[PDB]
């Protein structure tokens, strides 16, 4: 009965304006975010991270139209073989888990409205 | 005119207690330890540096035989491909300086005996 499209970005700087442009055309109950920033070892990452997860709740509250968060920045990920096996694995629960608060809280939103 | 004799390890922990051995034999004058000491991401490495650079020390104390340093800890080692070009590049130049140290401080001891 839930139909879900998928949209592709370069990267997680790129979320939140897509979202507010897929969020003022109507047409959708929910709008999930999906990435994976991690500490390269050359430059700063906190920045970015920081500015997409205001920038969700900001079009967030504009919109009116709920976005979930599954963008997801490890305390460490230094690319060798046990790191990438532990979160490929880890993503599927962070997905069940994003699935179900969207369905919750779709319906929750339904019912207030009365 | 000077030789110079290679013995392998297993790992930095097992360095200290080498040196001693090698130093109580006479037969050299001078002794050079070299190891590179990441940070994995997953365990904390800086008590294994601690140990190794107090141990070569104290057998540096002990044997009155000197112990050069080349075990070195980069602030960040990611096992990218641009993370491993640089300290291969890097390592050449440690190990230049390393030979003129030892040079200079085994003349400098010879200087000093009278």
């Amino acid at each position: 009965s839930v139909e879900v499209e998928i949209f592709d970005v370069p990267g997680a700087y790129e979320i939140p304006l897509h979202a507010k442009t897929l969020a003022r055309t109507g047409r959708y109950a929910a709008i999930v975010g999906a990435a994976f920033v991690i500490d390269g070892g050359i430059y700063r990452h906190d920045f970015v991270a920081t500015a997409v997860i205001n920038g969700m709740m900001q079009v967030q509250l504009e919109t009116e139209v709920p976005v979930l968060s599954v963008v997801l920045t490890p305390h460490h990920f230094h690319e060798s073989k046990e790191h990438h096996d532990f979160f490929h694995a880890h993503f599927k629960v962070k997905g069940v888990e994003a699935a179900h608060a969207a369905l919750q809280i779709v319906s929750e939103r339904s019912r207030i409205a009365a």
